[PDB]
């Protein structure tokens, strides 16, 4: 099989060049006893083809034993076509790059790390129809570099019936832009849409009446059932009616699968459609071998058409994570790009916009600001927002003074003197302080 | 968290008799410095509601540290329902049960091993509307206990043009019941559905006509877009006109996802569904710590609907499987059966179909029926049938031959004497033969 | 969708990827499917962009059954030819909603892994909102050519 499907002679630079191939570098390590370029090329041979059958084989063209690395190159021609549009699909670069060679039997584990696209295959990607350019637009901030908008999810994240969810939301918009259901909160009987949905709606109003600010809300649509995704993507618009446009779609797409991001995508494009990553761990963990990295899932979501994804808090929170992540916002958010193993042009596909959440807080985002190199996030902070002092609305005041601090170059502690909201934060969060900010109650005037 | 989202003292007996939770079982290992009860404690909170918010709460009911057991119980009314009909959704189950606690900081893995749905639940979920006893009939076999179908997948997997693949079809089916497509192949530019499916068409109709046997096909429906799955499903429909009952509907469920299983049953619920399940091992290794087993997911894709599941070959062929892996095929078939941590009755719920593929031959079906304890099985042998030295239609028989040898408990070397497809079996098989069947060569003289 | 997803198709910069080449086939009606395809080929072995005139669609004389899927052997013959990415328009105006998503539906089914390189050509001055926001609210992934057929009532110098 190694004289079939493999090449290590090949060039990379020409394999880019040709723009005939799907290029993929993964981890990979042979069961006991396997030699390492006969498990790859196997891997390449049940990822591919199992005369003219020969010039589809996906060809092994680079392996390193030592570190465990092998790369394949997938004819373009193997990837499967919409017979409505003509246009590719993520679940057939996901069937054949990672599927059955993750259960051969002579492969102790294989992982996928990065992906390179083509020019026409990037063409026949759906791609985003909405960024954060047009949350910017609304908010009434420049459509470039517009940078943070401050948001929540609603605590306790499921439990609360449709009175007093509604109230929460309106109380943390007096103060913030964007709320959104958690990943499991839908049509559950204690709080059904029907009911909450529109007293939501009034908050917004309320919220956006009393501020001279508009709001933004991100509602899961995430079911099985196709038509159950556009029966509440429907009633939504319907409710919001002129405001309609603030309603961001919230997908389960990892659990729910490309299914469901592609019906948000297509049936609703003028939607800011949110990827929620939610189960991802199972094979994105650090600890984990096998399947496909953070990275390499935010790239696709892109792909997809995702209008925004979540990312974690690259080590400045809690969960899985680290400060070596800030390349997978890099990667969904520029035009041109250099992944782990490959340099991606984008060619004006709209950016996926990376959403923090996890972990932080006003004190904790100028360190990440500085690590990311800008603002241009959504940052749901549900921690950051109720975990403050005086309020939630407060909270979501005290990120934004934080974001525009770091903006400013500011000094955080003087930052402080003249910013109530974020001075409280220090008082709301004081181990973060104390690690951050060592001797800020006597510079502040706070107490011991 | 301990004190609100577990109590150890709840008896197990209770949570199934009340019917009012859905239970789960882990493994679970915590993160360093990290106690085992707050880390399942934190595990529920994350998994479910993070005065009435109590009702709902998910609760550690039970664990054990020294074999990294714990077993939450999830209040039924946490689970999302549809606007639509009320049903509930599998997506939900994946979302609270094992979506975000996957990426937990102070949880080092996490994988459900087995779950019990209620009586209410049960009756909620779609379930499969048709199975095994549908295509039985199509073939003139008894309804009940009709057994073995004989089946393969066209070799190469991907890569023949239209009429070479109607062609290895044609050949096929003039000795076995059952062909369908690899879980790529679908409309590639090299071989598009348009010119394929009507010469496949043509293919059934002439060995049908031949042999006065029905004979089946299942199709790839798989698409991103849900709109492109139901144009090919109605394509396929319209083509095979008189015979349209006999297509099935093959979907790439695990990297496809809950979207696309549910696309296929409730749009085409008269068609039997196949479910693929491609790039599972990601998480179903016996390697993997995390995610969901084998069985899980089987249990799983029979209340989303599935007519029959990928199983594999249980230690009898290739790939990462196992003896006691039969316990997937009773759970999925039975109406009464003992998971590894929980007894569910499915109260009259349609079987999933066992799907068996993955280096099975003539040779080895005989172990295999004797473990599983009967042949009510699709099995898609590639190998099996373009493995015989005679034809693919040969093996096919070879394969029937094997489980009719069985199933009449006859000695297999006595078989082939009286059965030419079985014995040249022997023969294209050697290595096996002479493992499973020391001595062979000379009781059914055949040379050296 | 924009120029620049045009220029993006034939490997041109996304920004400032300059002059697109094009044309309408002559005699802009009367011609046979055949007739009509050749044209096309002939013209597409140099330029880029081909449409239909504005009121050119579905006469008896040259149906869309019958010559698309000939325009379409055309665009690949001239692609295959010249190693360059080509561009058909194609006019889907119509009174029916659901006629214009026919000849939608058919054309992109016709291209197939070309689809994404058809324009749909609406007549949107005369054929009013309702026929472009059809194309661009259900085909929105496919490039919107507006033409403005009739304008010249009220937009001459002469108008007040
Ligand atoms: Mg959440
Ligand atoms: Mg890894
Ligand atoms: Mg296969
Ligand atoms: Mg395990
Ligand atoms: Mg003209
Ligand atoms: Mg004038």
């Amino acid at each position: 099989q190694s004289n079939r499907y493999a090449d290590l002679s090949l060039k990379e630079e020409d394999l880019i060049k040709g723009g005939n191939h799907i290029l993929v570098a993964y981890t990979m390590e042979p069961a006991a006893g396997v030699g390492y370029l006969e498990a790859a090329a196997h891997i390449a041979a049940e990822s591919s083809t199992g005369e003219f059958t020969k010039g589809v084989d996906a060809l092994v063209y680079f392996i390193d034993e030592a570190k465990g690395i092998m790369k394949v190159a997938y004819p373009n021609d193997l990837f499967d076509r919409n017979v409505t549009d003509g246009r590719v699909m993520i679940v057939s670069f996901l069937t054949l790059c990672i599927g059955n060679n993750q259960g051969m039997g002579d492969i102790a584990n294989l992982q996928m790390q990065d992906f390179y696209v083509p020019p026409r295959m990037l063409q026949l990607f759906d791609g985003p129809a909405k960024d954060i350019s047009d949350l910017w637009r609304i908010l009434g901030r420049p459509v470039k570099d517009g940078g943070y908008i401050s948001g929540t999810i609603i605590k306790p994240k499921l439990g609360l019936r449709p009175e007093p969810f509604a109230k929460a939301a309106y109380q943390f918009w007096l103060g913030g832009d964007f709320i959104k259901n958690d990943e499991p909160q839908g049509n559950q009987v204690f709080c059904p849409i029907k009911k909450v949905l529109p007293l939501v709606y009034d908050s917004l109003k309320r919220a956006q009446d009393e501020t001279g600010q508009a709001k933004l809300f991100s509602m899961n649509i995430t079911a099985d059932d196709h038509y159950e995704m556009c029966a509440r993507a429907d009633f939504a618009l319907e409710t919001f009616g002129p405001d309609a446009d603030k309603v961001a779609f919230l997908v389960d797409g990892f659990v729910g699968g490309p299914g469901m991001v592609t019906t948000a995508r297509r049936q609703y494009p003028s939607q800011y459609l949110h990827y929620h990553r939610a189960g991802h761990g199972m094979v994105t963990s650090p600890s984990s071998k096998r399947g496909y990295t953070a990275f390499v899932l935010a790239k696709m979501s892109r792909l997809q058409g995702a209008s925004g994804i979540h990312v974690g808090t690259m080590g400045y929170g809690k969960m899985e994570g680290g400060k070596d992540d800030r390349i997978i916002a890099y990667m969904i958010e520029r035009d041109s790009c250099t992944g782990p193993f490959y340099h991606q042009e984008w060619y004006g596909m709209k950016p996926t916009t990376p959403i923090i959440s996890g972990g932080m807080n006003a004190l904790r985002l100028p360190g990440f600001f500085e690590n990311l190199g800008h603002g241009n996030v959504i940052n749901t902070a549900g921690g950051g927002s109720y975990g403050h002092i005086d309020s939630p609305a407060a909270g979501a005041v005290s990120l934004r003074q934080a974001y525009e601090c770091w903006k400013a170059g500011a000094d955080p502690i003087e930052w402080a003197k003249e910013h109530k909201e974020f001075a409280r934060a220090f008082e709301s969060f004081p181990k973060d302080a104390d690690k951050l900010f060592p001797g800020w109650r006597e510079k502040l005037g706070v107490h011991k």
